[PDB]
């Protein structure tokens, strides 16, 4: 089902901290690709036109550095199942079974909100990230349409300060159009 009123505040940044729930990896189940070649390839410019059209301040440069520094990774497909995450980073693949380890609210410089939903490989000599953070405009449980992942080897803290980089996933049978066309009204 489509977004409740909640949901959509939520979405934009804006929630009661009450409302907050715990949510499962099965919420991020598929299979999914990144959107960065799509950055690189320029058919996300016109994301970043829309953006530099509505405000003023904004240039369409400054905007697409912005996401290029977000979305960049050679994390190309990401897969989610039964528990499992597997990672292709180019000719590189790498799996673990990850354990829920909560989750954390933050508040961004803008006074906008956001939960992250933190994963733990316990599998200490994996080539997959130890730490896992998702990140998808999601409070509650719902399965998710696209998310940023944080992913880490050092500690959840460290990863909790990463503001930057956050490679970003759409399922995996979308084309460049349906891509953009979600990220222009949704």
């Amino acid at each position: 089902a489509p977004m409740t009123e909640v949901e959509q505040k939520a979405a934009a940044g804006v929630f009661d901290d009450a409302n907050v729930r715990d949510r499962a990896l099965t919420d991020w189940d598929g299979m999914w690709q990144s959107v960065y070649p799509y950055l690189v390839s320029g058919e996300l410019d016109p994301v970043f036109r829309q953006k530099a059209k509505k405000d003023p301040e904004k240039t369409f440069e400054d905007i697409k550095a912005y996401y290029r520094k977000g979305y960049v990774t050679n994390v190309e497909t990401i897969g989610i199942e039964n528990g499992v995450i597997e990672f292709h980073r180019d000719n590189n693949v790498a799996s673990c079974k990850y354990n829920y380890a909560g989750y954390k609210i933050l508040t961004y410089a803008s006074g906008k909100k956001g939960v992250r939903y933190l994963f733990e490989c316990k599998d200490a000599n994996s080539k997959a990230p130890k730490y896992v953070q998702f990140s998808d405009h999601i409070i509650a449980p719902r399965k998710s349409a696209h998310f940023h992942i944080f992913m880490g080897n050092t500690s959840q803290q460290a990863l909790l300060q990463e503001m930057e980089n956050w490679p970003t996933y759409y399922p995996y049978q979308l084309k460049a159009n349906e891509v953009v066309d979600e990220m222009l009204h949704h």
